């Protein structure tokens, strides 16, 4: 429940606690896909896979095997492993200072 | 009140209102000019002003002559007249599509 000008404490640029404004947020749902190669990847994006458009109908069976594209713009096969969603918010110090921060490191009254 | 993931109404651009999910937010700052046909605009960003580096140094002196750059892509004089913070909405429909939206235009549960 953080929201828009909301006073959160976060950590600063130099590692301390401050007071600061949230001045943005957004959430990012991620997959996770385990290739043959044995490697992985857990920042694929839902549009990435081409076997189902998982934008509407949304995420894929656990364990489903599935085509993506890849960062390499051709496809490939893996297996769908979990899905995701991140919020993550823009703050603003008294400093004029900004920084990014994941819902996760962010204290609120 | 609006937070990251919940579902709102708005008009699609269909001008037609459907349920959709709240994925962003922002507080944005919006410049104002003024052209020399006479016209105006209150959504212009501050970083589409390229007589300055307004993203820096701030917005320019009010009434302020500044170049900047325009929806269709060129470059035009106007008349800095004043700057606001506006909160503004990401939006997703069920379709896939996405609205980027102001707090006003926006109905909620």
């Amino acid at each position: 429940a953080v929201s828009l000008g909301q006073v959160v404490i976060t950590k600063n640029r130099n590692g301390l606690y401050y007071r600061c404004r949230v001045i943005g947020a957004a959430s990012q749902t991620c997959y996770e896909v385990n290739f043959d190669d044995g490697s992985y990847s857990d920042n694929l994006y839902p549009e990435s896979i081409t076997s189902r458009d998982c934008v509407q109908l949304g995420p894929p069976s656990e364990g489903e095997l599935v085509e993506l594209r890849w960062t390499d713009g051709n496809l490939y096969k893996a297996k769908f492993i979990s899905s995701v969603t991140s919020h993550i918010y823009q703050v603003e110090f008294e400093d004029g200072s900004q920084l990014t921060v994941k819902r996760g490191d962010i204290f609120t009254l």
